[PDB]
């Protein structure tokens, strides 16, 4: 029993964890075979921030003005190229401590761990969720730029995620391992504004599935709605609407608990429409949208990983 | 003078369409040095459709299942591969016509030229805007998959999508070049619906900026509003809001037409309010909202390519 924010252990990304340094800028970056990638601003100044120019500032460069400190041991830069943000710097030494990986592109929505870094160092490991404009809600500080987001999926692990920067909401932005922004940023240090966040309903669904399977039911009722019934209240609470694919993902939560979706939808809108009452759900007032129904099925079914 | 739904020339994108068949399924693949990419959806048969599981479904493929023709030359394949929603198909030949080219992801309201084919030859070119629910409002018939969207710079091809499926409403759903669809959208066969259009504010701007560079200046007036004035009537019309960012972007069409950019938006505030009561503008009784400012300045300042 029990339900908790559960990262990915993390062993297999900390090993592919490298110190960039060009100039007097240090960041983290990801060495994987013979390629560490890294934030492209690496190679930025305090008076190229505002509006750089990428493709001026690279060529200025040279293999020897990239450091690369896996732990003590330096690593020799022997090329360099861009990928949309992303730089890429080819090493001599290929990384032993390379797992099976790949790129990953995820929707708002999904969840992943972040393994937070600091001068090429493993500092914590948390689990967050893409919202659905675009951001993240995590947790970094000065120095933090090339820490990583990843799934494990057996024994692949599935990087998603490459921090760039934090918003003046004091939220987080960053890029897909190809260098690609999640939602409309670009990396330059200017004023940008992320757009109106919502709540994630399925997944606050998959959320009151978890606290009826852990005993917490005082918020069920006999009542049933129909999807169009739901989604019109859902809409006037800023909720992402419910579509018969989130239903049928709902599946085997529904089946384990023998409380339908639409059932449980009904639930839902009586508690967006009086509250809670002073009363919580698996330890929390609020309600929790940062956990999927893999998520829920994953910590109440008990997945492990190779 | 004039102006024109303009796309970019295709001559270097024609030479790299191929033929795929596998079993009784055709359709359009992309022929980049000695790798052929192409829809994963080429190895469903109609029992699959509502649920692929492609793994499954690939594993039990071998190299010989799969035949690639450009125009009369077969080539050889030698191994095949999934990289998210699109396979990659190892050939013996690499394309001597492969030009220099790399794969970029672009951002709702953002344009480029698709290159229309069936059985690997090109029928048509056309202009289209990545929509803010991340569809494309496109043209394309029975045997279209695999068709490709690029935008030219310089000498160099950006491919920025690969044309998957058509979706009830008949807009149309695809990935970047890596494999990653643009929405929520998953391939298989059944029901999805997009989320609501909104119309792309900047883009109406640099288009009322090309129609006064061409002598259209009945909708022109004397105010000014603010950017959150102009922002507050925007929302009620289904627009998207303005940034400080648009502002800027409209910067070199605000010099060449001295018209201040907040100028402009006091004139669309009046069109929005009032309609055109039956004048046009560029020819179009609408509001056309596919052009974006580069677009513009390209076609009023004349850019071409290597
Ligand atoms: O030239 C472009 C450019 C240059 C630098 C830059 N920064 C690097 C240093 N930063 C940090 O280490 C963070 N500090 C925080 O407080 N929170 C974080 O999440 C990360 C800030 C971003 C961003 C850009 Cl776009
Ligand atoms: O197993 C999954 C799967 C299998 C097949 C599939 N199709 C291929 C054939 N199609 C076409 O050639 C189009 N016909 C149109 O009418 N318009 C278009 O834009 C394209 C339809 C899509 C889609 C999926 Cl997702």
């Amino acid at each position: 029993s029990g339900f908790r924010k559960m990262a990915f252990p993390s062993g297999k990304v900390e090993g592919c964890m490298v110190q960039v340094t060009c100039g007097t800028t240090t960041l983290n970056g990801l060495w994987l075979d013979d390629v560490v990638y890294c934030p492209r601003h690496v190679i930025c100044t305090s008076e190229d921030m505002l509006n750089p120019n990428y493709e001026d500032l690279l060529i200025r460069k040279s293999n020897h003005n990239f450091l690369v400190q896996a732990g003590n041991v330096q690593l020799r830069v022997i090329g360099h190229s861009m990928q949309n943000c992303v730089l890429k710097l080819k090493v001599d030494t290929a990384n032993p401590k390379t797992p099976k990986y790949k790129f990953v592109r995820i929707q708002p929505g999904q969840t992943f761990s972040v393994l937070a870094c600091y001068n090429g160092s493993p500092s914590g490991v948390y689990q967050c969720a893409m919202r659905p404009n675009f951001t993240i809600k995590g947790s970094f500080l000065n120095g933090s730029c090339g820490s990583v987001g990843f799934n494990i999926d057996y024994d692949c692990v599935s990087f998603c995620y490459m921090h760039h920067m934090e918003l003046p909401t004091g939220v987080h932005a960053g890029t897909d391992l190809e260098g690609n922004f999640y939602g409309p940023f670009v990396d330059r240090q200017t004023a940008q504004a992320a757009g109106t966040d919502t709540t994630i309903t399925v997944n606050v669904l998959a959320w009151l599935y978890a606290a009826v399977i852990n005993g917490d039911r005082w918020f069920l009722n006999r009542f049933t709605t129909t999807l169009n019934d739901f989604n019109l209240v859902a809409m006037k609470y800023n909720y992402e609407p419910l579509t018969q694919d989130h239903v049928d993902i709902l599946g085997p939560l529904s089946a384990q608990t023998g409380i339908a979706v639409l059932d449980m939808c009904a639930s839902l809108k009586e508690l967006l429409q009086n509250g809670m009452n002073g009363r919580t759900i698996l330890g929390s007032a609020l309600l929790e949208d940062e956990f999927t129904p893999f998520d829920v099925v994953r910590q109440c079914s008990g997945v492990t990983f190779q």
